[PDB]
């Protein structure tokens, strides 16, 4: 196992119980790292290895799509980590208090923690470091090379970001050890119940008093990401490179939500891809969106603190926004018209559809959903607001680094380049609905989610 993968939090006096795993990123028994960095740590300390999760206080800010998703892969988590004796303790409210109780009241040893560059846990290591005397670590589970390591600084574009993870995909793209077992705060269930309970009221319904999500795209558990990864590489691999651009075929890979919640882990996603025989132009297409952009999306939340704000745009993006903060817009729409699709254009309506039903909307979509709030939006800043509001509350992939990423590219260019300038826009990249239509069928677009 790579050194490297793991980092110091907090040096401490090494307690004499169990290692103590907060799982937070990565909800999964296999290919998990800090999982087994934690599980080394303990055998050389003859002691048990033990996992936590802390069910936050924010899980009302999104909705019952990624309550429900998280949790009963959480119920399968649990019996798959009872397999090999390894409890599993679900602490519900802050993560400050009750992991710092929980190491308290168990004499923990050594904690460990999977790694996300979010501003939310940044805030959670902040106050458990304050109150725990035991060391700390983190370890990288995500990237497949750590995400201090690809770089030391911010990578203004994917040429240049491209080859220093290539470089090191000979050192860290490597296989998953097995899982030892063991040598030898209530029912997930109760959580669901009155969770969702507390949830009911902000469920996104329409006219006729009935729900929008369909619950039924996309089965969660480490199983389920098992059959998902297997059927796109046996019949949606050959033909990724030359329609991940059409919203009308579900030719993704659909393995988003398995990654998000960490159900799934992207160097087995790659490891497997590597060895599969199919199309080079397409074998390229998938590694550069599951290598470069998702471990870049890291890379951009990690080296700007300032990730979701208006600070963090280039400096010819700033310059060419406020360029053209006074213009005069084509129509503004609220939050309200934005969020229930009530715009001028059928095919952000169908967008935006598509993200209230399946909550995990096509890729190239969300470019122009994104775009097209910051054609319709007060200034750059309320583009930003919104965008960050409809992604984290009905993306089932959402509150990802992913979609800042993503975000800070389409209204303000992050990770591109300058275009020709326009009004309101100014030199970000521009989608017109008219490029749209000789890109893919637009009308079987919009007539698939009325
Ligand atoms: C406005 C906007 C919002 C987004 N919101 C999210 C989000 O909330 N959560 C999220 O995980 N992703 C988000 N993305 C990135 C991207 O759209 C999705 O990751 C992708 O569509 C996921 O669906 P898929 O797995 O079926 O596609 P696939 O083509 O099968 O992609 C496979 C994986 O590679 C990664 N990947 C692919 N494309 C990108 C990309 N452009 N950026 C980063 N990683 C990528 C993802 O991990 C993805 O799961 C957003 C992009 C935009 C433009």
């Amino acid at each position: 196992m790579n050194p490297k993968r793991i980092r110091a939090l907090k040096s401490g006096k090494q307690g004499d119980g169990p290692v103590v795993y907060w799982m937070s990123r990565d909800q999964r028994a296999e290919d998990n790292w800090a999982l087994l960095f934690s599980r080394a740590i303990a055998k050389e300390a003859n002691v048990p290895v033990v996992v936590v999760f802390c069910l936050t206080d924010e899980f009302l800010e999104a909705g019952i799509r990624q309550y429900e998703f998280m949790l009963k892969g959480l119920q399968e988590l649990e019996v798959s980590l009872s397999r090999k004796k390894i409890p599993s303790f679900f602490l519900r409210g802050d993560p400050g208090e009750k992991i710092s109780r929980f190491v308290k009241d168990y004499n923990a040893g050594t904690l460990v923690t999977d790694f996300s560059p979010l501003r939310i846990k940044n805030q959670w290591i902040e106050k458990v470091i304050s109150g725990i005397s035991i060391p700390f670590f983190e370890v990288d589970a995500h990237n497949v090379v750590p995400c201090w390591e690809a770089s030391q600084k911010h990578e203004y574009a994917a040429h240049t970001f491209r080859p220093k993870l290539y470089a090191l995909l000979p050192e860290f793209l490597e296989e998953f050890p097995e899982l030892e077992p063991n040598s030898v705060v209530e029912t997930l269930s109760d959580v669901l119940e009155t969770g969702v309970k507390a949830l009911l009221p902000e469920r996104a319904l329409l006219k006729n008093k009935d729900p929008l999500f369909e619950p039924w795209h996309f089965e969660p558990g480490e199983k389920a990401a098992k059959k998902v990864m297997e059927s796109f590489i046996a019949d949606r691999l050959d033909s990724y490179g030359a329609l991940r651009n059409d919203p009308t075929k579900n030719m993704l890979s659909n393995l988003s939500p398995y990654l998000h919640f960490g159900q799934i882990s992207s160097q087995r996603v790659v490891l497997e891809v590597e060895k599969a025989e199919s199309n080079p132009g397409s074998k390229k297409a998938f590694l550069d969106e599951i290598l470069i952009w998702k471990e870049i999306s890291d890379n951009f939340c990690y080296y700007n603190p300032g990730y979701d704000g208006f600070e963090s745009f280039p400096s010819w993006a700033k310059e060419s926004l406020n360029a053209h903060r006074n213009d005069v817009r084509s129509h503004i729409y609220t939050l309200e018209e934005f969020e229930a699709g009530k715009t001028h254009d059928p095919l952000w309506n169908a967008s935006q559809m598509e993200l209230l039903s399946t909550g995990k909307m096509h890729g190239y979509t969300r470019m122009y959903w994104a775009k097209k709030i910051l054609e319709w939006s007060e200034s750059p800043e309320k583009a930003l607001e919104i965008a960050i509001c409809l992604n984290d509350r009905y993306e089932l992939d959402g509150r990802d680094p992913n979609g800042y990423a993503g975000i800070a590219w389409s209204i303000g260019g992050v990770h591109d380049r300058a275009w020709g300038e326009r009004e309101v826009t100014g030199k970000i990249r521009y989608m017109s609905y008219e490029g749209c239509k000789r890109k893919f069928d637009v009308k079987l677009y919009i007539e698939k989610y009325s």
